[PDB]
């Protein structure tokens, strides 16, 4: 794990326990995707969403993955591809998202997503850089996209970002391994 995976897991850490104190709806005050016109130049909204976790499994699970994927990404590709792939997974799950559940969401797990689909398809189609998924936890990703359709556990699950993170990372291991 290098400084953007770290620096990454603080900031989430953090913004949890800002939550837990404060109270959920006062950290989204500030870190929420935009839910009115008056907010659209609050820039950082479009990326804070990810850091934002709603109970200790939440941000444990969503950490996890992040460490394990976003740490294999920083230790072969740099910093700067980990930066990026968080960036731009972060701003279009986001974007997904909010058309269905307006500013109502969080977590990482919409750039985790992008991670698992950037990891999967450049090792299937680039062996040579020397990331890839198991196949345990490619089984892993599908199942849940596929659980998100049926809206089990009270609607409590961010399809759109899911499904938004994972074509992000499909695309730019796609263009990255031309």
């Amino acid at each position: 794990a290098g400084p953007v995976t770290w620096v990454m897991m603080i900031a989430c850490v953090v913004v949890f326990i800002a939550m837990q104190i404060l109270g959920d709806q006062e950290v989204m005050l500030w870190l929420a995707w935009p839910f009115d016109p008056t907010l659209k130049f609050e820039f950082w909204r479009y990326f804070t969403h990810a850091l934002m976790h709603f109970s200790l499994m939440h941000i444990l699970f969503n950490l996890l993955w992040w460490w394990y994927l976003g740490g294999a990404v920083e230790k072969r590709l740099g910093s700067g591809k980990l930066i990026v792939i968080t960036l731009i997974s972060a701003l279009l799950s986001g974007y997904v998202q909010q058309k269905f559940s307006g500013p109502w969401f969080g977590g990482l797990s919409g750039v985790v997503y992008a991670l698992m689909g950037y990891v999967w398809l450049r090792g299937e189609r680039d062996p040579q850089s020397g990331i890839y998924l198991q196949r345990g936890l490619i089984i892993f990703a599908l199942i849940w996209i596929v659980a998100g359709w049926f809206d089990l556990f009270g609607m409590s699950m961010a399809n759109g970002a899911h499904i938004a993170g994972l074509a992000v990372g499909l695309a730019m291991a796609f263009v990255d391994s031309l």
